[PDB]
C-alpha cells in the first residue's frame, strides 16, 4: 500500500466550489482517484463493472461512484442491477459512508465502499489490468463475487490512451475502458427478489461485459441530456461505446468514446461522432423496424445503428442493436408526454464489416434528463 485515498461523507471531504482533477496519466488506467483528498459538489468518479451471459438471459452490473449525489442518503452510491432468465430484476442504490482506493507496492489497485454496519463492496485490479475481482458483502441485500479477466495476446497496456484527447468524451470529461475485452463470472445471492421477496442466487460463467473508468469536474447536465452506453460481444468483435447528445450548455453537440476489438486486437478507437476514427450512432424507430423493445419514457427508439469508420476505410463496421430484455427502468422527471427516464437493456446485436453477419448480445443503457 504506497498511495491511499480515503473519503468519508461525514468528515468535510466535499467542497461547494469547483476542483481541478489530477492530470490524466498517459498509458495508465488512471484507476487511482483523480480527486484523491476531496471532491467538489460537481465532481464525479466512476469505477463500473458490468457482466452478462453468452445467451443474453442474465445480467449483473455494479457502478461505484465518488460524488456528492448520495450525501443526504448517508454515503457514496453504488448502483447494483441484476436480471434473471424469467425476467425478474433486482435494482438498488446502495449507500456507503466511506470510500477507500489504494495503490499497492505490487502495483495492484484496491477499492472499498464501506458501510457503518460493516457491509462493503470491494474491488481488486491487477497491476497489468488483465483481471478484476469484486466482493459484495451487503447484509440483507446482496453477497457474492464477480471476476473479469482479459486473455488477449496484446496487453491492455498497449491499448491505453496515450493523450488527453484519446481519454476524453469532451474537454474535462474522461471516459476510458482500460481492461478491453473480458471474460466474466458472477456468483451472487440476493436476500429478497421479486414480488414474493424470496432469496435468489445468480450465476454467470465465461460471460461477457466490461469495465469503465471515468471522471470529471463537469456535472452531467452541463454536457449532455441524452446518453447511450453499451458493452457487447458480436462473434469475434468486442465493442464498448458511450455516446452523449448535448444539452444547451454545449450547444447540443454530440460526443463519443468508442472502442472496437477483433479477437482481442484493437481495430477502431474513436473519440469523435459524425452523426482518429469516428462513430455514427443513429436511433431506430418502431415505424422503421419490427424487432426491438422501446423504453417506457419519451424516447421511443427500439434500438440503434452503430457504425465505426476510419479515414482510409470504405465501409467500416456496422452493428444493428435491438433492445431485447429490460433490466431497469426509472424516471428522471415528473411523468407526462415529455417524461424522461433511464432504461437498461440486454441488447441483440448483429453485423460487422461488409459481408459479415455476426450475432451476439450486449448490456446497454440509455438516459435522458430534462435539460433543454
Ligand atoms: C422534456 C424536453 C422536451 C426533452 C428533455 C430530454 C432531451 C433529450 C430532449 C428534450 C429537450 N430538448
Amino acid at each position: 500500500p504506497t498511495s491511499s485515498s480515503s473519503l468519508d461523507i461525514t468528515s468535510n471531504c466535499i467542497i461547494e466550489t469547483p476542483l481541478q482533477p489530477s492530470d490524466f496519466l498517459p498509458k495508465s488506467a488512471n484507476l487511482f482517484p483523480k480527486f484523491p483528498e476531496r471532491i467538489s459538489v460537481d465532481s464525479w468518479e466512476l469505477w463500473e463493472f458490468d457482466t452478462f451471459d453468452t445467451n443474453g438471459s442474465v445480467a449483473f452490473g455494479c457502478s461505484l461512484y465518488r460524488d456528492a449525489r448520495g450525501v443526504e442518503q448517508g454515503g457514496f452510491h453504488a448502483e447494483v442491477n441484476a436480471l434473471w432468465p424469467d425476467g425478474t430484476h433486482w435494482g438498488e442504490t446502495l449507500y456507503f459512508a466511506v470510500s477507500e482506493v489504494v495503490e499497492n507496492s505490487d502495483g495492484t489497485t484496491g477499492g472499498k465502499w464501506l458501510s457503518k454496519d460493516g457491509g462493503s463492496i470491494t474491488f481488486h485490479i491487477a497491476s497489468d489490468y488483465t483481471a478484476a475481482a469484486l466482493d459484495f458483502n451487503v447484509p440483507g441485500k446482496v453477497s457474492g463475487t464477480m471476476e473479469l479477466r482479459n486473455h488477449a495476446n496484446v496487453s491492455p497496456t498497449s491499448n491505453l490512451p496515450a493523450s488527453d484527447a484519446e481519454a476524453q468524451l469532451c474537454p474535462g470529461v474522461y471516459y476510458t475502458f482500460p481492461m478491453g475485452p473480458v471474460a466474466t463470472s458472477v456468483t451472487a445471492t440476493f436476500s429478497s427478489v421479486g414480488a414474493n421477496g424470496e432469496s435468489r442466487e445468480l450465476f454467470i460463467s465465461s460471460g461477457y461485459g466490461g469495465m469503465v473508468r471515468g471522471w470529471s469536474a463537469r456535472p452531467w447536465p452541463t454536457f449532455m441530456n441524452d446518453a447511450y452506453y453499451v458493452v457487447a460481444q458480436v462473434g469475434p468483435y468486442m465493442l464498448q461505446i458511450l455516446r452523449t447528445l448535448g444539452s444547451v450548455f454545449v450547444q447540443h453537440k454530440p460526443f463519443a468514446v468508442a472502442r472496437l476489438y477483433l479477437d482481442g486486437s484493437l481495430v477502431s478507437a474513436a473519440n469523435t461522432v459524425v452523426g482518429g476514427d469516428a462513430v455514427r450512432l443513429t436511433k431506430v424507430q418502431p415505424d422503421e423496424k419490427s424487432q426491438g423493445l422501446s423504453g417506457k419514457f419519451r424516447d421511443g427508439n427500439v434500438g440503434y445503428v452503430l457504425e465505426f469508420a476510419k479515414k482510409d476505410s470504405e465501409h467500416g463496421w456496422t452493428f444493428q442493436i435491438s433492445h431485447k430484455r429490460a433490466v431497469w427502468s426509472e424516471p428522471t422527471s415528473a411523468p407526462g408526454p415529455d417524461g424522461t427516464g433511464k432504461s437498461g437493456w440486454i441488447e441483440a446485436i448483429s453485423g460487422g464489416a461488409k459481408g459479415e453477419n455476426y450475432e451476439g448480445h450486449g448490456f446497454g443503457g440509455q438516459l435522458q434528463i430534462p435539460v433543454p
